[PDB]
């Protein structure tokens, strides 16, 4: 709340990573979660940085949320959304519920590809992630964690743990054909 540049700063001055206070065209790259149910709108208190090799960012959505999306080495065409289980279900009409986990659900395009994901780590991985992420899924090229804005540093440490966990959870997701 108060303070809440300063603190996104120095954060990013922790982790060796650049502060922008607004990127205009940011969030067109991600059009899911989130990103869905919100428009003409801009990422703010942006801070972009590396994570062993690949992009991390981090940026506000005027309240909304706070989001980390880290680059994935490898694509996939299938969508998996892990979400608090009190929150709507995704909108979108090409994603449907697999299953529910503890606090969660799990939502994907291909309940296949998702039942092979969901094994013994993702189940206590939905079970440990904190409350604070609300929603994590991934895109093709991407995978997201959306919090509350409201979220403090030691979330935003806490955020970047669990976005690399879900990320390497989903590792086993199909390449996208040739």
């Amino acid at each position: 709340r108060r303070g809440l540049g300063r603190r996104r700063k120095s954060w990013a001055k922790s982790h060796g990573f650049d502060y922008e206070y607004e990127s205009e065209d940011l969030l067109k790259r991600w059009k899911r979660g989130v990103m869905s149910t919100v428009g003409d709108v801009t990422a703010k208190n942006v801070v972009l940085g590396q994570i062993r090799g690949e992009a991390v960012f981090i940026f506000d959505i005027e309240e909304v949320a706070t989001v980390i999306a880290l680059h994935r080495k490898v694509g996939t065409n299938v969508v998996v959304d892990l979400r608090l289980k009190g929150l709507k279900e995704p909108r979108e009409n090409d994603i449907w519920l697999l299953g529910a986990i503890g606090p969660r659900m799990v939502y994907s395009t291909n309940l296949d590809a998702a039942r092979r994901a969901c094994d013994r780590r993702m189940v206590t991985f939905a079970h440990t992630a904190p409350d604070c992420a609300e929603i994590m899924w991934n895109e093709q090229n991407w995978t997201l964690v959306a919090m509350p804005v409201t979220s403090n540093r030691a979330q935003w440490d806490e955020g970047l743990r669990t976005v690399r966990q879900f990320n390497d959870l989903l590792r086993v997701l199909p390449p996208v054909p040739q």
